[PDB]
């Protein structure tokens, strides 16, 4: 609600939020899969009232720690809405022709267009987390990319873009759990690959680098939510009730 | 359940078929509707193993006159797949940079990668219709686009792209009352053109003579009687998961460990 | 030649540049074309050394008034450079897929990439000039617009982007003799349209709209140039200075394998 | 002038073409490069006229063995005709983006438009050539494409494109000097481990080209084999095969007292 949202002070911890936290909902996973089923269809009524109108541009971005729950917000919070007025936007590795222009250059040719809601399966923040990481590029240039951001998000409000950013966030023993259940599923085990326990190894340093990218970029018109995500029930839930209240905000009509 | 498969002998026509046919379910309307939501599931599993295998690509076409019920065969059939497996690309009226190209310049840019499933919300067979119908090319020049198209799937299919294309085929007479529906329904007066109406018959034998053209192996064209949401819904599906487990795919390979 | 960089300082006036000014080079149009001859086969070889480093980029942003010498820049200048090197990207009227999206996807969709020097025939500043003038959106947007351009193309720059602009600055007088002489030719008539006419009557709201885009968006990152267009030898011969100078300023090298 | 068209009779054999051959031209290397002027003015002007109608479209294909002269080709042929009608689209290898649709996904994207002559640095045809050399795809699947080319380029051609696919043919002699002549370069080095091993197959990368060339060959996409062994002879015949076919669409400026 508010109490997940991060003002733009530069005060932000991220001590201050714990994954296994549930205070918002004042129930269990039976009672919030009854409040996610009526917010599933207000959220479908609003989509098809974004299409109609075709004014509003709605750009969701998710990014979490591998296996933090960003494709389980996608197929769950998204069942039911029309195919036609949602796309998922996935940014991978990057190629040899994306990493030879600006790192927001592949990330804006898919900027959502008016009466159309984009969700990024991992966004332009990756530009400042994996690559401060694992340095791949000197401390120098990805301390501004904090600016690009916030003023490439600015240009993107100003245009008629509403901006929503859930950080997904999970716990470092969570996540042991979830990569080894991963691991001895058959239908999930195509997913892993041994090249994403290295990852687990830089932990402290994803978190640090999530902390300050949060404590950045995170603005008025672009802000930030985190979501404790060790619950899916609760993480449906609560990334549900914030992107449903959001578009009710927006007064849109269907057209005459 | 095949018989609303079109096969390639050239010697298709298309009034052989009643859009109020429901032949091939025994049963009512809601005993359809039971039916469909075990083929939705088992059509949201397949996706997620087309998407788990990443080597085949499914390209199903939607062409229909208007109101013939392409919207809402997208929205039901594919209600619950993953967002990030399946893709709706809609071919509307080019723009001058899609007509500075070849008119199958748009459409193949939007043609399914690996691992993907793509719904073509009308596609290529619209450069085979509504220039024919309204004569806004010679003969000349759209008579040779069906041997384009023939060859430009015959090149997709070769190269690992599994093709169906579905003709939802609505009567005449059911179009009216779709189309007066849409007037006296307040959320639906937006998408709502005198033209395409009363190019009826003409817009019949443009779809009969590109389906009779380009109904190949590769890439058949299935026939969907539309006058009954329900009974498209239903075999539309059926038709897209049968094809599916045609395709027998499985699940990749990891090439012990104890994470800590 | 420093003369005709821009400042940094919030005070640029357009008044203060001549478009018959020529005190740059002491000389007269033939002696120019022999030192644009000298510029062009320099800049031949900094272009296949930007291609061969692979590691610069170089977007050169041309914006004039109608007949103000855009293509005649992009001609005489470029004429020789290898075509594998260098691209034209024109920025015309947008379309309805474009406009769907802010008003820097379409330009940002043409940024060069590495090794590449991309020629903007008109720019991400029509957004601040031609919708300004006509109001085609509300004054309360586009002011933002000057923030967002200096900070995209602050991007663009800490990423390894070497920016050119060049205002070609003609006359109001000289613009009236060019659009008659492109009606009188019989190879060039198909260029005038009759809508080029209600902008040459809005001749000084453009003026009020460039001052006013270049006050805002020229930095130390992205600088503007004002060059005086009036006189083709000397616009092709002042814009070929400043281009060569600043390619041979990045100081590049051959890469050298093994 | 006609000697180095190959026409589609599916005859075509490579041996019977040499790269030192320079019968086509009366003269030396001084000659030819009066007669390369005079066409490459021309040219300038043809290509005003190719924009300024904005109906014609140009695409010229270049593929030749590594160091064949492509680029050469490119810089020199095209030398002072404006920028902004004309373009170079290369083709190197693919991404993985690239490889998830077909072959021809990522070449289509690049087709010249209205008014606009694209320069093909390597094409489509790399997909005949240097997967079959290097086996990169099974010997029966790669069979086919050559039937996709050859109705992917009518589609283009009866839509309006003007096509013209040049083979710049150099020998392995020659070869040997300008990879070595590369290597013993300062300004040249960079160009050049990756590119010895295709020497490696000279042999039947000639094989390659020859069966791509001889199934390949249409009137409407023909191929042209211009001996690349001598700079000055290889540039002039592709200048003057180019000019004569545009002059041969007699393109011609647009019609509309105004006074200001």
């Amino acid at each position: 609600m508010k109490k997940y949202r991060v003002q733009p002070d530069g005060r932000f911890e991220l001590k201050r939020f714990d994954p296994d936290d549930t205070s918002a909902f004042e129930g269990g996973k039976q009672a919030a899969l009854e409040a996610l089923a009526v917010l599933n269809r207000r959220l479908e009524k609003l989509q098809e009232l974004l299409y109609a109108e075709g004014q509003h541009k709605v750009l969701v971005v998710l990014q979490a720690m591998d296996a933090g729950g960003k494709d389980g917000t996608i197929r769950v919070v998204f069942d039911g809405v029309n195919p036609s007025g949602v796309r998922v936007a996935s940014f991978g590795v990057p190629t040899e022709q994306e990493l030879a222009r600006d790192y927001l250059w592949r990330v804006h040719q898919q900027v959502p267009r008016k009466g159309e809601l984009v969700i990024f399966d991992r966004s332009h923040y990756e530009d400042v987390l994996v690559v401060r990481v694992k340095n791949l590029v000197p401390q120098q240039v990805w301390q501004k990319r904090y600016r690009h951001i916030r003023e490439f998000e600015r240009m993107l409000a100003d245009e008629g873009t509403t901006i929503l950013k859930f950080f997904l966030h999970i716990s470092k023993d969570e996540q042991r759990q979830r990569l080894q259940e991963r691991l001895d599923n058959p239908e999930k085990r195509w997913k892993f690959r041994m090249g994403d326990l290295e990852d687990r190894r830089l932990w402290d340093r994803y978190q640090e680098a999530y902390e300050a990218a949060i404590r950045e970029t995170s603005t008025e018109y672009a802000p930030w939510y985190v979501i404790p995500a060790n619950k899916n029930w609760y993480r449906n839930w609560l990334v549900s009730h914030i992107l449903v209240e959001t578009l009710e905000g927006l007064a849109m009509q269907y057209p005459q």
